[PDB]
């Protein structure tokens, strides 16, 4: 496919906006230095404005008023903490054409190739070269539109990144704001002094194989129905247990005994699952509607291979209900003075390495409205991340229709993919 750039211009918030510097917190910290990827596929509507970009150019402008810090850039403060200069320099925007089509990529499994459809970011000229929100319209030569949207983590997490997009595309369909953001992350500060009540299990070091070898990592989407969903969530009265989980609990638990014995594990190797958890909901007092940054906290189950293996889907079900619950506000506010005193935050972020083959993460947009971002020509087809990086690493995406499907996104090694493919429908 050959990708054409027709223009790139910085878009800036459409009014008046705070000169300020916004604190990061330990939260907004320990994340990537890159841009989240996400890419929202469109079909032509008949409309003979599809994808105006000057719309979505105005749109965002005004979008970009109440989310100011979007516009911003990244800066150091004296002490060397990053933070967000909110200088209002901009938003990049590219508008693109490609030679492809929709069609093109099939049932859209998030490869590398969706990088294509996010504009390039050069992090060699330091923190500040760079605008937070990266994104680019592409016009395919079917008529169809992607949306790419890189936004620097730093920023904000996927849930704010959502809200943004979401009030974009209100905007772009004439509507007022309906949730204003809130933009104060010093809520997220830690105590005085830091008063951690646990070594926290989720920044330990997770096992390991004692070998390895190289692996070429294929990334595959797959679809369930709602009657197997329905079908897997009854599976908890296996062996007589009365206890209920919920269809999250059950489907995640699910993927990673699949992923298990997909890669052949030893029977004695221990496995830790990292899953993405939003503070925003167990945090006390309530954070204020339309918190502005990152609240994602990880919940990190382990378990022996050959017990999830020899077990019931609820087993590992369990595992992640007791992850999860032992996550409430004392928890988190644990894990924030945890931060507090390490002495390299960066160090805490996740890679490659967490991930590989014994373990796994598990992100789930099930609950999510990925599906609302409506410029004015319809919902998408399809959206997912641009790209999932590395081995060990998965995604649950609701269907964009009511039918109650879903689709698990899996980054395997290609020899373990087709094993997963068949333990997954064994349902």
């Amino acid at each position: 496919m050959k990708i054409h750039v027709r223009d790139s211009t910085l878009v800036r918030p459409s009014a008046a906006t705070p000169a300020v510097s916004l604190w990061n917190s330990n939260v907004d910290l320990v994340v990537p230095n890159f841009h989240t990827p996400s890419v929202y596929f469109y079909r032509p509507s008949g409309a003979d404005n599809f994808f105006d970009t000057a719309v979505m150019k105005a749109a965002l402008g005004r979008a970009l008023v109440s989310f100011y810090p979007m516009a911003g850039r990244l800066k150091r403060d004296e002490d060397g903490r990053v933070e967000i200069d909110c200088n209002a320099e901009g938003v990049l925007f590219v508008e693109a054409e490609s030679d492809g089509t929709v069609d093109d990529y099939g049932d859209f499994a998030p490869s590398l190739e969706l990088r294509r459809l996010i504009p390039a970011v050069d992090y060699s000229q330091g923190i500040s070269a760079y605008p937070l929100l990266v994104l680019q319209v592409t016009f395919f030569k079917c008529g169809g539109v992607s949306l790419g949207v890189g936004m620097q983590h730093h920023a904000a997490d996927g849930f704010s990144g959502l809200h943004f997009i979401n009030t974009w595309s209100d905007m772009a369909r004439g509507l007022d704001i309906t949730l204003p953001p809130f933009i104060d992350r010093t809520l997220l500060s830690a105590r005085d002094p830091p008063q951690p009540q646990f070594k926290h299990v989720e920044y330990q070091p997770p096992p390991a194989m004692k070998t390895y070898e190289p692996a070429e990592t294929v990334v595959s989407i797959f679809k369930l129905t709602k009657d197997q969903l329905t079908t897997l969530k009854a599976k908890s009265k296996e062996d007589g247990n009365t206890t209920t989980y919920s269809s999250y609990e059950m489907l995640s638990g699910h993927v990673w005994r699949c992923t298990c014995l997909a890669r052949g594990l030893p029977e004695e190797q221990e496995t830790k699952l990292y899953i993405a958890t939003d503070g925003r909901s167990r945090l006390q007092p309530q954070l204020p509607p339309g918190y502005f940054g990152n609240v994602i906290f990880t919940a990190t189950p382990l378990a022996v291979a050959g017990d999830l293996g020899s077990k019931p889907v609820w087993y590992a079900a369990s595992k992640i209900h007791d992850a999860l619950a032992r996550m409430d506000n004392d928890y988190l506010r644990s894990a924030l003075d945890f931060l507090e005193l390490q002495p390299d935050l960066k160090a805490l972020v996740r890679g490659a390495h967490t991930f590989r083959c014994p373990n796994l993460g598990i992100t789930s947009w099930v609950r999510l409205p990925i599906h609302d971002a409506d410029f004015g020509w319809g919902r998408p087809i399809f959206m997912g991340p641009g790209g999932i990086a590395y081995e060990g690493l998965s995604f649950v995406l609701p269907s964009p229709t009511n039918d109650g499907s879903l689709s698990v996104a899996i980054s395997l090694q290609a020899e373990h993919m087709k094993l997963f493919e068949k333990l997954l429908y064994q349902i």
